[PDB]
């Protein structure tokens, strides 16, 4: 049928990295990406300061679901307006009612929690951010560089962005799109 | 003294990761970078359709020299654009003349052959652009994630930026430096 799409929401103090790896990584699966601002359709300043110009607002992009993966990426502050958002709190509800992938990154998955997501799966995050994340209990505590526990995906950090977004890719397209993408990218594995 | 400063020169079809992981990790070492537009002010559309939005154009940038690095990504379209321009042509025979550190990923390396910078030394490149890289015998080619010869630093692939940006780290500010902005990265080595 038709190609999968993935929504990634960008706001202001993002970790660029875990913004950026994902999107092309998925985009090299043949997956139609949605780079969405959370703020509207303006530039977003990332964390390291590279600006982003996203492909459409949220308020449009949430319009053109539903997705076949919703995508948070870290930065301490990118995730706080990610949890912050009222926006973010519906398009991750419909997601999960609908049994659809959600991934999160580093700070990420802070999110999950704020928006009581995916509650009692196994989750990992960056070190930094367990705490913040494991604040009731709500969820049990890995240290894998990517945590799948069903429809929940989660890893660390900006150096596990690649692992992270080629397990978007195994589980959207399955593991043979995910090795193939994998090969050109020059990765240690 | 004064902080060191890279140079980030992005052209349309640069690979955004690239791109993107050496002026995030570079940033977090405390050295000044300068995302440069090839083309001029505009934001600048990458591989995978990343739009980035530069800092300043290379017109501009380059009257705030010299720098610690002159960095270029890679990606095969923004790699030729780099090789076809001739300020691009004047920057790297300036930072040579002037003993300073040069860094390439990927495709990036063969804008180094276009320039005529750096013959005699050991590079490597992506596996497919290798035979760019070599036409004419005039570097000795490596199959090392990074190769540094001199002040000619060289890697492979998107997969190899974060061990890219981590030496350009290294040869500036030092290995101390480097480790410690590689801890919180949360890379597999």
């Amino acid at each position: 049928m038709a190609s999968k799409r993935a929504l990634v929401i960008l706001a202001k103090g993002a970790e660029e990295m875990e913004t950026v790896i994902p999107v092309d990584v998925v985009r090299r699966a043949g997956i139609k990406v949605t780079v969405a601002g959370l703020a509207g359709k303006d530039p977003v300043q990332c964390s390291r300061d590279v600006v982003i110009c996203p492909d459409a607002s949220l308020e449009d992009a949430k319009k053109e679901g539903p997705y076949d993966v919703v995508v948070l990426p870290g930065g301490n502050l990118g995730a706080q307006n990610l949890s912050e958002s009222a926006a973010v709190k519906e398009i991750l509800k419909e997601q999960e009612n609908r049994k659809g992938l959600i991934a999160a990154i580093c700070a990420g998955p802070t999110a999950l929690l704020a928006h009581e997501i995916g509650f009692g799966s196994k989750v990992t995050t960056h070190p930094l951010a367990k705490d913040k994340m494991m604040n009731g209990g709500h969820y049990t505590y890995s240290e894998n560089r990517v945590e799948k526990d069903g429809l929940i995906l989660t890893s660390r950090g900006p150096g596990t962005s690649f692992e992270f977004a080629l397990a978007i890719v195994e589980a959207l397209n399955g593991k043979e799109v995910a090795a193939q993408v994998k090969a050109p990218l020059v990765l240690k594995d």
